[PDB]
């Protein structure tokens, strides 16, 4: 499953919705169809239902299970079997072993538990990993905390802390780096900020849970007017360089170069 | 012994004041008594002696001994022995093996060292482990730093990294976790603060220095009314749903519900 | 002796042996560099100029390449015929690549996500001496773009690595190492970041330019009103047992410990 050939754009889509199905495919770059907390304990087997009769393109779908030793993550598995689904995000990921038992599926593990944070390393090491993502909500509540964010809407810093903590994790074992959702739907300029951020930071994706969030993440992904004219500026000028030169008050070398180069591979 | 039962309002209390002993009691929902630097070496042996003579609540009163691998800790437990006590805070908590070494007492480690903050996690797996705290002095102190804030006094970068590690770890273990005390005596604006941020994030427990902060902390570790209003409307709300549900413009589902049911149990 | 030495540290390219000498005037260690600031076609004749021109092996460290790397190899091969002790590993991911750097010192710059994660296990390997972060490489190896936001202020996860590698080398008695100010005419924002260094306990900041040095030097040493109450509140504390209160302020051993170590960086 080629994840990093499809766009940033990422969408939680309940799967007991399948009405829905197709038109979160066509809005957004990767569905990802949900049998954990988007859908109620009671309309699980109807969702595990749909989502054998109603497939979306396996090639740019994942399945949300639900967590490690729960009997609902045995029957999700056992109706995942009917599908052409092969990759499965695993939500409130909190060991290797919980990764390893899901082989030969690739899994993106979903990090929100203080113990998902404290073994992120070993998590992403395991060799199902295909990515990792992380997420502030449960974060919170399992924390015994009642708010992810502060009075101005910014993280609190556990979730700020645990959001580098699992890029880090995710980079250093080639893993895809996916940034965590954005409840209020309407602040479009606090999503923006965000997805700008995970891009010039290496996240891959960002997570949606609305459709009208897609293009604005599409288009926070893509390095802004000026950030594009200044990468071609110091690439054009490093041509006539060797080693270390200063462009524009600022000491330019090889990883500098490199910032250059991604924004215009973005575009 | 109950102390996530306790009230978030705990106080440290040098054990070489037993006149101050009462006064802690009744102000903080739980009081620390303080045999390491609260103490002077040369008081040290006349807090072990009033640890025994003015005795607390032992349901309502931790101890915090001294260092690991220290002479001055081997008379605490000896003076301890004498006593009710079966909780300890164990200060520049930097292995499992320090806190191992405890056992059978029930351990609040006190992470405050660039060591403890790198062993948090084994620190909060150890088994005699009930508790972590963090604390930003000794942790610059020890990192050969010389200010723990910044001149906005907002906590420079090192420390807020390891109050989150240290939050992290004792969440992942089940453990009580601790916030770290405000110096700042007459910064209650800052106190404040950090007290309603603590609560938002999980801590359990905002540890004091004066009694004249218990009231602000208690304060901050409940809901405003605002919030609280919005978790009975959430609830109601989500009695008549399925699943995720778009509600007054934030999308909510499991999380979102659990933190309207904190609000409305740290509050009724 | 490095540990012995000014927070000065700066940067030359080991390309420009003509700067070899204003480099070591100038700062209180040198940093020889083999690496990034030295175009590939330009490294042999740079290892050329490290055995003709030498400076203070005392006060002198030499980035190599990175482990593994044929560079790296010619470099140590170079070394060997200078009277170099002590060398930095820029791309640090492991104990092992520190560890076949022996019988040298070593300063293991941390700068991709993989060496943050391992930072306490590189660390602690026997020849290091100490840590250093690399904002740059990190945002490069991450896939990402851009180290700063808009406002200037490093992004979360290079605030994140710089913590972890403060901790780490302290963890373990090392030099604590913060990341150059590439904005050279920027003496406002690299004051600011090295006076925050010198605060949470770095040893040194790194420097890209001379005229960053004096700078440096300036930021590490306490303010007459710190001095001032670093003086008044040591001796306000030898009428007063254990815990007191000082200007609206608790204090006790550690507070005594930080009014000290101003001391100490002042003389
Ligand atoms: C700062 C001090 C010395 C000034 O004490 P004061 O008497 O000069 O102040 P006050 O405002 O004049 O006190 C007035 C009234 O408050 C009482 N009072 C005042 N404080 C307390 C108290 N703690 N417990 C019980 N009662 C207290 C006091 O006795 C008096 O009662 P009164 O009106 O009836 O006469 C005092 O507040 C005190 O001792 N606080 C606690 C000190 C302590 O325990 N420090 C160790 C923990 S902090 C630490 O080590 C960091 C950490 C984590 O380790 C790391 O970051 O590295
Ligand atoms: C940027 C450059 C090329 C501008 O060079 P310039 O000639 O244009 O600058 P200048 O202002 O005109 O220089 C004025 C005078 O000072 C001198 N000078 C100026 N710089 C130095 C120096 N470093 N050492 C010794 N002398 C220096 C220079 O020779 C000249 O002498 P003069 O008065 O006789 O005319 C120059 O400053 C330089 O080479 N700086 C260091 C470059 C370097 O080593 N970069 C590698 C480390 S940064 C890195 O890799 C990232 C990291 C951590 O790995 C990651 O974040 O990932
Ligand atoms: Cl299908
Ligand atoms: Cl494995
Ligand atoms: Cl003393
Ligand atoms: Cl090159
Ligand atoms: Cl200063
Ligand atoms: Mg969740
Ligand atoms: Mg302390
Ligand atoms: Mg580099």
């Amino acid at each position: 499953m080629n994840l990093r050939a499809a766009g940033p754009g990422w969408l939680f889509c309940p799967a007991d919705r399948p009405e829905r199905f197709a038109k979160a495919a066509a809005a957004a770059d990767v569905v990802i169809l949900d049998l954990e907390d988007g859908v109620a304990e009671a309309q699980k087997p109807a969702a595990r239902n749909a989502l054998r009769d109603t497939p979306l393109d396996p090639e740019r779908t994942v399945v949300r299970i639900n967590a490690g030793g729960t009997a609902d993550q045995a029957r999700d598995l056992e109706a995942l079997a009917g599908t052409a689904y092969t990759t499965v995000m695993l939500p409130k990921a909190e060991s290797a072993a919980q990764v390893i038992e899901l082989a030969p599926r690739d899994v993106i593990a979903l990090v929100e538990t203080a113990r998902g944070a404290v073994c992120a390393a070993e998590i992403a090491a395991a060799d199902p990993t295909v990515g990792m993502m992380w997420g502030a909500e449960d974060l919170i509540a399992t924390l015994g905390g009642s708010s992810s964010r502060r009075a101005d809407g910014a993280y609190r810093d556990v979730a700020r802390h645990v959001r580098s903590t699992i890029l880090l994790a995710a980079s250093a074992f080639g893993r895809l780096a996916l940034d965590a959702v954005h409840l209020d739907i309407l602040d479009v300029e606090g999503l923006q900020e965000e997805a700008r951020d995970a891009a010039a930071v290496g996240f891959d994706v960002t997570v949606c849970i609305h459709p009208s969030q897609i293009p604005v993440v599409r288009k926070a992904y893509r390095p802004s007017h000026e950030k594009l004219a200044w990468a071609r500026r110091v690439l054009a000028a490093s041509r006539s360089e060797r080693g270390a030169f200063a462009f524009e008050g600022q000491m330019v070398d090889s990883p500098v170069l490199t910032h250059a180069e991604t924004m215009l591979r973005r575009a």
